[PDB]
């Protein structure tokens, strides 16, 4: 019987093993049909490629299968709005998640390639800063490994954070271009754009009120699959590109629309007021919402018609999670279409509005919290404005209601702030439009709800949760140190990977000798590793039996890399007196980028690279001491030098940090720490227990107890002999001889304004350091307590955190359930 | 035994039918694994995507064995420079020309999907304004289809041809997005970049020439594969793409330098002195010339090493066709390469360059000849100025060695042009450093020997050829009229296709009543596809018994689509006069586009529709007239309307039309031809017959005589009332009631200063006019005319062509043998 078209279509059939030799037929075909190549001209680089592309098909038919499924389910999707994801490499990921590692190195092996030169071809995604955007990206590899319906929405920059290089010890920023040789791992979605508009006016009309005479910018979607662990559950994250919606002229201003998502912007921790950021996050905001309610609209599988209508069940089917406040626009956003588009009512609009949102925030710091002028919004989203204002309103009855007479207290708990200039408090927008605001760590949150939050906790004590962070266990140990996990397999099993707490297990072998040899074997070989991989692709020195000192994180003054600096000049000057002293030999690298306007961080990256000038050629020094500043710190050296570290740099103030995750990494990877109780610090000791930490230093309460008086830098300058002189040497130009005044703006900040009191932990921070040579000197317990670090890091598994966000505010259930394939 | 990686790479083997069941499984795959899609939520667009890679994975096998086969063989290399590469669609040509398109339309129709739904998806590739671009295309074409190693170089401009939009009967541009949905037939080569220099200056030093302190801008390079007809043999289509080599601003720059590839300057035949087209060809020179010399050094198969570094064998490894002046630059900088970099002396290297260049002229208009004033090009290019003055030095001396004492000559020859301004003459520069200058048609060829070039003609006779055009009968019978192309193959075979002479064969026919019957058949047959196309793409009317009356051609004056329109006014005003007289019913169809700033040309479009509106709607007329502007005339229209033409308008003033080659695709496709004895119109009424033509009008003879005394319109208007008719209609707002004077300039410019000399064409044309509605009045004799034509229009196919091109200027004989599969 003549089957119709509908019939025939039907053989249009997701089909076509994780072979050696199918692997070998496939990367065969990309290399020639795909890359338009052949071996008489394939370069390494090529066949890179030709992997990627064949892993990729793996990655794709997981990912087609994985999307059907939520279709044919309709479970409650998850949406994570971050203007971030710090993603990094993607070959070994997929190919360790989709357990086609061995398989394909065997393939390549009998082709004459090696596949560990063509996986360091690969360029890192990095659209973030640090922090806030890799925790996204450890995040999408938790919701997959969960089986959660989880997606990523962001914007798809086509310049990352920039490429530092060191010129004359100074950070040069250069574009990174990370798009430049393509991206195999994304598929741009040209057909599924959408209109975002700009600027224009409101009409109120008996029909509406109508946004008119607006700018319209288009966003175009491209796709990136993400795999769970050994699930075969492949997500989506989805990052959004801008495009255009004297003739010569006209068409070369085309171009000039796109500049929306055209680079990223590189502050971490702080808030620059531009309108184009301003631009980028509303741009973000209404892409990714539209696509969410025609996401949800269109439920039936088979079938694209928007059958589904009806929002009753919206917040039962959609999550959206704000990464910081850079997204909230949501809120207004989300308000806007079903009140202005959908005709649905404002309370009814509003109650889905807030069972849908949650906002997550990341710092205390004043500096970093966004707080736009109304005059920037008026004139670029004027409609949102209003909404933003009628909330306003709305939320600031509730408070007069719950507090009658409390005059101030309208004033504080506002979400448009009065001063200098008029602004709207974006993270009392998110409070406000929220039903569940998140601390990153169980110290932060609890300062959130004593602090900048407190009167937003007694208004709603409900909406306040705390979230410890974390990192994905793939990622930071299976991938980055196959050595390490290697030898925990070995003892417990591979389950540990998709059950972080299964490393405590390792607490029986802490008395084993074989276990505590093959440990520091691991440590050893990991620091030649480093060692050759920095001077074969740098300039480096070691002596891979010296301490490994590092500290890598954006340059800031609270994660005060100064007071790491103070100590190495305290150090040389040590050895420098007593020639005939033993000193344990370390090595101390400082990593990581500064923002561009950020002039004392760049002064802080110039400061460890005169340090090194000096330092590394003093013969009075010899080997005992290295100074070097880690050019270019991104998530792949991160996974490089991590592992190789002894110890672990965690010294921001008490209270600055609200979380941080690198300390996590190092604890996974068997460094030990030396640090403050402050973010997640706190959690890891406590988890390890504070004997098998180095904790120094004042802790949140005495910061506040010379806040209230005043803090005086003078005061401890005048009673500490061995600072005065590392200062004077700075002062003097003992690091800058060609410019003796180089580091006057350093000087006079520590020792004038110094928001971060540096010299007030100075003198328990050298004797902690003390304390930590010394440990080293005994090389049998330096490592078993490495052990007891290790075995206790489970609760930092990026899984753990996800299971709570899921549990505890999205209303959805992790599950470890594979799909077929 | 152990195999080394050299050993183990002989794998990467170029392998993996041309079955109906292998194309489905790979349609599959690509549309799964490739589109990243399914059959739930994939579009007749997705399918279109999912059949160009299929096809494309068959394309590509050969394209590596064809490139691999000319490294093995080292033949000369044909290189051929054009600004413009008219490609248009490329699914169906690329399935004919590799005998795929049967296995592919079972393959879809198996699936439930309709191939040639599937094709009117594609978009035309643009990259042209009209006839030199699209004979480049041709050109390719043919040199694949008689094994040439062929390449084609030029930009690839993100925006091609704007699209014409008509509004208020005005034409509108619209930026052509062409790539918006990706090209799938192109591959970019990110790895292959070249640096292009501008600006700085020159410092003439003991070690060279050193042009310095230059800025920066990267060619990257995209291949598209040209496939020759069933041979096997797939070419390369080369193009350039433009790169980048207050931090956010600094980022957001970095595309500002990519604007040289942007766009498509719009004009036709007319010069615009603009520095961004000069940097244009510049860019594509440079990198062009680079490459070229790259490939010629690495010589040895497998190997690249550049192992051929002496040049006295370049000229008989390479050849470079200038397609008009716009890549003349080729000619001082493969002289800058050479002397400056290469470090060759003068003489032997420009003896290398004049026997590798060679220079095609394509019309005689001193608007159209490119004439660089010294000043722009001294600061954009002060080396190639250098090497031009050089040059031109060089070959004034000659001239004065040649002619002593002709002090005029020498100003005449000159390279450097005096007047207002002092300029550089292109096409001088050209035929200085060219073993070849050729016309591109009989009559065109002869006047530049005897007008313009006639100095130069003087002194080097021997440069001076004839390659009259040719248009290829794969795209421009086989594809766009299979119903023709399937009536002519019935009767002799289907050897025709790729030896066009073969249709003399049909002169044996021109009695044969099925023949006759079944060409009109064809005929009527593409009569009522275009009107379907057109009312069902466009708002249209038909009467497809109506004579189809097509002129297609960018908008120009000396072309005339304004003698066309006073003959379309003159019938109008002569079917009301009489109307109880019977009138042969005829459907007028004008299209073409106009540069932007070509006024006259835009205000003869808005004529086109201004007639329109009036004689459309004119009950008196009913439809035995009807005038229509075919909107958004290109390669993929061409392909439609043509093959539905009854009558073929070529109307340009005897001497202005170089060659044309509509001409010939409309005598391919069966219409009868009314025009002048100008460029190629000349040598196709030769072939066919004159009495099979409707030739009309002044012969080139007549022009001049007319211009040595000076033409003088008013002296035809005195004399002819029906023009006089016409005019005042034009002129008192007949045609613009609402506008009465809309119309003034052209006709101030028909009355007062007419280049072209419409007027003095009028009477003839009408009268011709007549003839031709009198032949069609006896269908019989219209068409075995039609069959004279058919049959004698071998001489056009570009096969031909290129030939005498291959044999005549670059030393290479045509192939017609296959490449295995
Ligand atoms: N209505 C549907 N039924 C079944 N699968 C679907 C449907 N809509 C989309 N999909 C699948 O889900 C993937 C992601 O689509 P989207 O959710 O629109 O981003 C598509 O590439 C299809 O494979
Ligand atoms: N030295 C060589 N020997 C054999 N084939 C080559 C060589 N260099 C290039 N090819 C082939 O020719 C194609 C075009 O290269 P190119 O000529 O550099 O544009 C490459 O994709 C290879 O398939
Ligand atoms: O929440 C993820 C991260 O966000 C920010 O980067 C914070 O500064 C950091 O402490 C935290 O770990
Ligand atoms: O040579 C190709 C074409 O070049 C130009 O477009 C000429 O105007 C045209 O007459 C010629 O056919
Ligand atoms: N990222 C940043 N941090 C602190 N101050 C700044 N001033 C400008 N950019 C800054
Ligand atoms: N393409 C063109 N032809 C004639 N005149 C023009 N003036 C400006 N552009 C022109």
């Amino acid at each position: 019987r003549p089957l119709s078209d509908q019939e025939k279509r039907k053989q249009i059939s997701v089909r076509g093993v994780e072979n050696v030799t199918e692997l070998k037929k496939n990367f065969n075909r990309h290399l020639h049909f795909t890359l338009v190549k052949d071996r008489n001209v394939a370069t390494p680089r090529d066949y890179y490629f030709a992997l990627a592309h064949t892993v990729r098909d793996h990655l794709v038919g997981r990912w087609i299968r994985t999307q059907q499924h939520y279709y044919e389910k309709d479970p409650k999707r998850i949406y994570y709005l971050s203007l971030e994801f710090y993603m990094g490499r993607t070959l070994q990921n997929t190919m360790v998640n989709l357990a086609l590692e061995n398989a394909c190195d065997e393939a390549t092996y009998q082709l004459g390639l090696d596949m560990e030169e063509l996986e360091e071809i690969e360029e890192d995604a990095g659209l973030g800063n640090g922090g806030l955007g890799r925790l996204a990206a450890c995040f999408l590899d938790s919701m997959a490994t969960l089986g959660l319906a989880a997606y990523g929405y962001g914007i798809r920059y086509e310049f990352g954070i920039f490429n530092q290089k060191i010129s004359g010890g100074w950070q040069m920023e250069e574009a990174d271009d990370w798009l430049r040789y393509g991206n195999p791992w994304e598929k741009a979605r040209p057909e599924f754009t959408l209109p975002v508009h700009f600027y224009g006016h409101v009409e109120h009309t008996s029909q509406g009120a109508k946004w008119v005479d607006t700018q319209v910018v288009l966003a175009m979607p491209y796709d990136t699959p993400v795999p769970g662990y050994r699930n075969n559950v492949v997500n989506t994250m989805r990052l959004w590109s801008a495009k255009a919606p004297g003739y010569i002229q006209a068409v070369l201003d085309r171009n000039l629309a796109e500049n929306i998502s055209r680079v990223l912007y590189p502050n971490d921790n702080f808030f620059e007021g531009k309108e184009l950021r301003l631009k980028q996050e509303y741009f973000v905001v209404a892409a990714t919402l539209q696509d969410i309610i025609r996401r949800f609209k269109s439920s039936k599988f088979g079938c694209r018609d928007p059958v589904r209508t009806n929002f009753d069940a919206f917040p039962d089917k959609v999550a959206i999670q704000l990464n910081d406040t850079h997204p909230s626009l949501a809120i207004p956003e989300l308000m806007r279409i079903l009140v202005d588009l959908e005709r649905m009512d404002w309370d009814k609009a509003w109650d889905v509005t807030v069972r849908t949102c949650a906002y997550t925030n990341h710092t205390v710091l004043p500096e970093a919290l966004e707080r736009w002028p109304v005059h920037l919004l008026e004139t670029l989203l004027p409609r949102h404005l209003q909404i933003i204002y009628e909330i306003n309103q709305r939320f600031l009855n509730r408070v007069a209601a719950a507090f009658p007479g409390d005059v101030d207290r309208l004033r504080r708990m506002s979400l448009v702030e009065e001063g200098a200039v008029k602004r709207i408090n974006m993270a009392h927008l998110c409070i406000a439009g929220s039903h569940a605001v998140n601390g990153v760590a169980r110290i932060h949150s609890e300062i959130l709800k004593k602090t900048i939050f407190k009167d937003f906790y007694e208004l709603e004590p409900h909406k306040f949760q705390n979230k410890t962070n974390g990192i994905t266990p793939r990622r930071w140990l299976v991938l980055c140190n196959p050595g390490l996990a290697e030898v925990i397999a070995e003892r417990i099993g591979e389950d540990f990977i998709s059950d972080l707490d299964q490393l405590r297990k390792l607490l029986s072998f802490v008395d084993d000798e074989a276990f505590i040899r093959d440990v520091a074997k691991v440590k050893q070989e990991n620091k030649l590793k480093f060692a050759a991989y920095l001077e074969r692709e740098y300039k480096v020195h070691i002596n891979p039996n010296s301490l490994f000192d590092i500290q890598v994180k954006r340059i800031h003054e609270y994660k005060r890399q100064l007071l790491n600096c103070l100590h190495v000049i305290t150090l040389y000057n040590r050895i420098k007196r007593e020639p005939n002293k033993f000193f344990v030999p370390r090595t101390v690298m400082i990593g990581g980028k500064a923002a561009p306007g950020y002039h004392m961080a760049k002064m802080i990256i110039r400061l460890v690279t005169a340090i090194g000038d000096v330092v590394n050629h003093d013969p009075a020094v010899g080997d005992r001491l290295r100074v070097i500043f880690l050019e270019n710190y991104r998530v792949s050296l991160a996974e490089k030098v991590i592992p190789a570290a002894d110890l672990s740099e965690q010294i921001s103030t008490a209270g600055t940090e609200a979380s941080g995750t690198g300390n996590m990494k190092f604890m996974l990877n068997g460094a030990l720490t030396i640090g403050t109780m402050d973010g997640a610090n706190v959690e890891m000791a406590e988890e390890a227990g504070e004997e098998n930490f180095f904790i120094f230093g004042m802790r949140v309460e005495d910061v506040d107890k010379l806040d209230q008086r005043g803090y005086n830098a003078q005061e401890y300058y005048d009673r500490i002999p061995e600072l005065r002189q590392v200062i004077e040497q700075l002062s003097s130009g003992f690091f800058s001889p060609k410019q003796p005044d180089l580091f006057k703006d350093i000087v006079n900040m520590l020792m004038h304004h110094d928001r971060f009191k540096v010299f007030a932990d100075y003198e328990d921070y050298i004797k902690c350091q003390e304390k930590v040579s010394a440990l080293y000197k005994n090389p049998r317990e330096w490592t078993r307590m490495v052990i007891r670090n290790i075995a206790t890091s489970g609760k930092f598994s990026s899984d753990r955190t996800i299971a709570q966000y899921a549990r505890e505010i999205w209303g959805v259930e992790p599950s470890r359930q594979r799909l077929p394939a």
